[PDB]
């Protein structure tokens, strides 16, 4: 089973479901559970990274590949106005799932600070 | 159009760097939210995250995993929060590319 066995392994391999807004070979996006926006979804690679603190120098294209997709579904879904992009690390960054993910949350005016 | 941040990249104004390579910049937020908040941004101006091309995508990468370097060496073993924000309600405050990462507090949720 590639990818794992955390919730976003499952996902990935169809297991459990989701509401996928985009999939290629390197990564997923989906729609988030408990949305903290109007729109909330997260992208995740399929290779299983447990969080960024252990990712490879040569993760790097793939690190990027999921900040590309993430703007490039913000604006699929219309979020014109913007949007926030976060990675949660470990227990300060309140990381709750161990397989690196990026949030986007747009579709209202965000705060600072951001939490 | 230049940005503050262009102007400490070329060393015109002051700002506590962390690290530097040949492509991008790490340095403290002038107006910290956490103990340690610090900046990644590329040299490459990229005005947002929205105009971003397909190249751009292991440079990109590059500010993640340097960030998370920094990170380390800046004694953040209790973990962390990165943030990109994109126009207005993002709340970009640059428009240019950057990198937030803050730590050394309990970050909350919603991120906000
Ligand atoms: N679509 C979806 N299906 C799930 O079965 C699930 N289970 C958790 N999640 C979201 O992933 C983040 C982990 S918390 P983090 O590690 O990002 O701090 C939170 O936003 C959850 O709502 C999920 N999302
Ligand atoms: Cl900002």
């Amino acid at each position: 089973r590639p990818g794992g066995d955390t919730i976003f392994g499952k996902i990935i391999r169809k297991e459990i479901p989701a509401k996928i807004i985009f999939e290629d070979d390197r990564c997923l996006a989906f729609h988030d559970i408990s949305p903290q926006a109007p729109t909330h979804f997260l992208v995740i690679p399929k290779k299983h990274i447990s969080q960024i603190s252990v990712a490879e120098d040569d993760d790097e294209s793939l690190l990027g590949h999921l900040m590309i997709v993430g703007k490039k579904c913000a604006a699929d879904l219309g979020l014109n106005k913007g949007y926030r992009m976060v990675v949660n690390e470990g227990s300060d960054g309140g990381q709750s799932v161990y397989h690196v993910h990026l949030h986007v949350l747009g579709g209202r005016q965000m705060h600072w600070p951001p939490g």
